[PDB]
């Protein structure tokens, strides 16, 4: 083991200084990476020094403690946004949302810094992640709603619903902290990859939704000028009975008859219309067609695909946690709230090598005699030597007993 | 019966879960006992700990079924598969979460601290899993001049700045909740439940052992008479050697078949079949060219 250690990581004054593992990283094997050993390496690293004066400089500085830090500070900044847009809020912002406003800045500058390290390609890289672009966007519509905020009575309530708005991406966000868990980030990617079937089952939804939703309104309120709320009409009840509300009330009412009703004066009944037992048949086969059918085909599809997309997410989890492990090493120490100091602060042996080639170099002798012997031991390899020496044998015993003959 | 050192049979008995919810259960009616009898103000609370610990004893049922061939292994997969249902449970509760402090802050604008904010959060969203969508309080119709019937007209209230935006986050609530988790949960039970059942059924039949000699050192008596249990409490060479003669024979027989199959082996005729032939062919060609002196 200590001997494939030493080999996999040390300076290369042929390449570059350029290790093993960051070659295999670059060129997306997704097998290297995956090995035991290379994940017990990244491990080690995770955990630097501690492998449970200088205590101070080296325990502060491991990845491990870093990430509990910012993810500690990032649920006390949770928090205390949901305290701000639960309670109340006066003309001017009170201490809590001062501390959220600096958190968001704070982070903006982070993502400034780090894409600053041509310029088009470092926007092309960074663009290639999407947490960053939807990051990026949630800032912006949160200084938005800042700006209007601030901005006299009619515009505030209108900043107060973007911050209650913006305030569930922050919310959603946590998937990203939960993909460092062996068995919890598997889980993302799994649902990452569903929502494709979600959505081609979503379309069919939709279509005999709207079918159903046109009927009904047609059938119902036969006179009507026009107006928005037949397309809200559309979509209202027939959504809703997707998920066990049916609105027993308004499936079929009486209608015209001569009622005398209870404990008031009699109410004469309207007079119906030409046709609405249609409604009640065509909903019982819309829900025949929708609760049964096609939900227990998303079922289906989604039985199907878990294993094979179980163990791609898996792999591709094991490749990423060596980037998680990297970046999580070069940030700095202090959280966002407190890093704009460190921002002002950031302006401001041949013998052993000799011994791992002769290692690598009985590796691969024995490593190709071992594939030559497999391979002679093959019984294809025995059968056809077999037949070849017994077909030469028996031509040559043939003549000498033919030859033979002449001697007798 | 744990008094049958002290420490490693305190480690031995704690191995087991079920002793020590027996235990905590004990000591929580000796607790709610004790309260039931001092007074008015706390007999009250003694009754709702007698009414809230009779569910552990109510659960215990499944010990007893343990013993049952077909129904044992259930139990098992059950506690097996509460990992997944838990980890279902984070994320469903980050959701749960999101959705009711959307729809808290968007409503009720104003209003001081308090507890029920929490409350709140929590209520309705949870519900809306298992089938009640609370069809009233979706969308009223908020703001109009509406007349009303058989009573004086109600002047409306003024509405809110933003409230579609509820009903739109409900929508996609519910479709990421009632359809994607637990169908994936479904699929999770699939992939998960052959594996277990084999684990489960070996484990059980190994189990048997131990449940079979604890019952067979138990007294007679059951738990309520046994205190009169207590009070007493404290108060051929031939055939060995045919044995053994039987397991040599077994043993040479074993080995003996088990070359024999070795032997059987297609590898092992094809080697040595390579063998002689190249043996034979090489000494067969010495012949032939030392037969041409003899010529
Ligand atoms: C091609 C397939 C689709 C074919 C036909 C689709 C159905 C079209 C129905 C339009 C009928 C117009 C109408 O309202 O007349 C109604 C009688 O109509 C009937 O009773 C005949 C039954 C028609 C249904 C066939 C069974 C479906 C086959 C299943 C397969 C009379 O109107 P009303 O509803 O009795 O209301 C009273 C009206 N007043 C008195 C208030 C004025
Ligand atoms: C990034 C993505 C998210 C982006 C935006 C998230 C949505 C933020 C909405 C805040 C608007 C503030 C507001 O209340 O103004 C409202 C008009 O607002 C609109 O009608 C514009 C439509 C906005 C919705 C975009 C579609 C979603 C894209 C889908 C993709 C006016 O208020 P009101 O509701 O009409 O109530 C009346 C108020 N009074 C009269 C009582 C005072
Ligand atoms: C006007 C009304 C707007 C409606 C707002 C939404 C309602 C709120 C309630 C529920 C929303 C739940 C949405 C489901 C989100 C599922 C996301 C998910 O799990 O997939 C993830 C996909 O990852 C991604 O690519 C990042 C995409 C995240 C975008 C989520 C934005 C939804 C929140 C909407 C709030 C509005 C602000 C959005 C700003 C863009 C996990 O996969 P991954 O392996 O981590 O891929 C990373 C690639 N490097
Ligand atoms: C304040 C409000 C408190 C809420 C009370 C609960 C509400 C009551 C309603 C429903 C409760 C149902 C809980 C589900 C229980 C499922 C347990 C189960 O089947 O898994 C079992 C796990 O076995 C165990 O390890 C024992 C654990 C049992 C603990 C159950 C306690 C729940 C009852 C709560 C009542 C309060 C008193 C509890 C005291 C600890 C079966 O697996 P096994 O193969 O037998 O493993 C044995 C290991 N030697
Ligand atoms: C998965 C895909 C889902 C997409 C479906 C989106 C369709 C939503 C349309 C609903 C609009 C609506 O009913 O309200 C419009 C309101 C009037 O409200 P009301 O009085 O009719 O209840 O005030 C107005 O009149 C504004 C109307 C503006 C609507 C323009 C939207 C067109 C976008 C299509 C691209
Ligand atoms: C799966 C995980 C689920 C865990 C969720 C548990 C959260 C439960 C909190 C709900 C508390 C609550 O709303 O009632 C508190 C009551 C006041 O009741 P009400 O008038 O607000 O309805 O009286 C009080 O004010 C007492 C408040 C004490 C609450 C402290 C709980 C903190 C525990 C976290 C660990
Ligand atoms: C198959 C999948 C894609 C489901 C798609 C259905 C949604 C597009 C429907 C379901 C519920 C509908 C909402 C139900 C109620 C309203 C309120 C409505 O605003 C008002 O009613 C104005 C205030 C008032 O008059 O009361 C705007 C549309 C909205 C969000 C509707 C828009 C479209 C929604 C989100
Ligand atoms: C995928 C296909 C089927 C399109 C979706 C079908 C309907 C939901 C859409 C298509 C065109 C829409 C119409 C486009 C134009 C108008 C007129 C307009 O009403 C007014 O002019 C009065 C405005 C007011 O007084 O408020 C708004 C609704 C209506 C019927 C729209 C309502 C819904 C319609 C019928
Ligand atoms: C995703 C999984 C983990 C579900 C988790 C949700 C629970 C934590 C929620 C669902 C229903 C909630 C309960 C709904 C109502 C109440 C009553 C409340 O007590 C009172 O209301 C005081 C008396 C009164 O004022 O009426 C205490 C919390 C409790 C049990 C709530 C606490 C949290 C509960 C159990
Ligand atoms: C995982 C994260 C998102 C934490 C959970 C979010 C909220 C459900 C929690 C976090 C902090 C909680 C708050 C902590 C302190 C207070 C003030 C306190 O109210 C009072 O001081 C008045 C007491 C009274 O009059 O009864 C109780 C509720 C509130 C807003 C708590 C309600 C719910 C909050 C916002």
């Amino acid at each position: 083991e200590q001997l494939a250690m030493k080999l996999l990581t040390y300076e290369l004054k042929n390449w570059s200084n350029a290790t093993c593992l960051q070659l295999a990283v670059a060129a997306k094997h997704r097998d290297f990476i995956a090995h035991t050993c290379s994940q017990m390496l990244l491990t080690d690293m995770w955990m630097g020094r501690l492998r449970m004066g200088r205590k101070i400089y080296e325990f502060y500085n491991a990845p491990i403690v870093k990430f509990w830090f910012y993810t500690l500070a990032y649920i006390g900044y949770l928090m205390l946004f949901n305290y701000i847009v639960l309670v109340k809020m006066e003309r001017w912002p009170s201490t809590q949302e001062w501390i959220v406003i600096s958190y968001i800045f704070t982070l903006g500058i982070e993502k400034m810094r780090e894409i600053l390290m041509k310029l088009l390609q470092k926007v092309k890289v960074w663009l290639q992640e999407y947490w960053n672009v939807t990051d990026l966007i949630a800032i912006l519509l949160f200084s938005v709603g800042m700006i209007l905020r601030l901005q006299d009575q009619p515009f505030r309530s209108d900043g107060r619903v973007i911050y209650c708005v913006n305030i569930i991406y922050w919310y959603i966000r946590l998937l990203d902290i939960f993909g460092v868990n062996k068995y919890l980030g598997p889980y993302v990617m799994m649902i990452g990859k569903m929502m494709i079937d979600m959505m081609y089952f979503v379309i069919i939804m939709l279509v005999v939704l709207m079918s159903f939703g046109v009927a009904r309104q047609a059938i119902l309120f036969p006179n009507e000028e026009p107006s928005w709320k037949l397309a809200k009409n559309i979509f209202y009840m027939p959504y809703w009975m997707i998920y066990g509300e049916v609105f027993a009330d308004q499936i079929d009412p009486p209608c015209g008859q001569n009622e005398t009703r209870e404990d008031g004066k009699t109410i004469q009944l309207p007079p119906c219309k030409t046709g609405a037992w249609i409604v009640p048949a065509i909903m019982a086969c819309y829900l025949l067609v929708a609760n049964i059918l096609l939900v227990n085909l998303l079922i289906a599809v989604f039985n199907n695909t878990f294993f094979e997309v179980k163990s791609i997410s898996n792999q591709v989890w094991k490749f990423q946690r060596y980037q998680l492990i990297m970046t999580f090493h070069e940030r700095p120490v202090l959280p966002p709230p407190l890093i704009i100091f460190s921002h002002m602060t950031m302006i401001f042996t041949d013998d052993e090598l000799k011994k791992v080639h002769d290692f690598e170099e009985q590796c691969i002798e024995e490593y190709f005699r071992e594939k030559d012997d497999r391979f002679n031991s093959s019984n294809d390899e025995r059968i056809r030597v077999t037949s070849e020496r017994v077909e030469n044998m028996s031509m040559r015993l043939e003549e000498v007993n033919e030859r033979e003959h002449s001697m007798k």
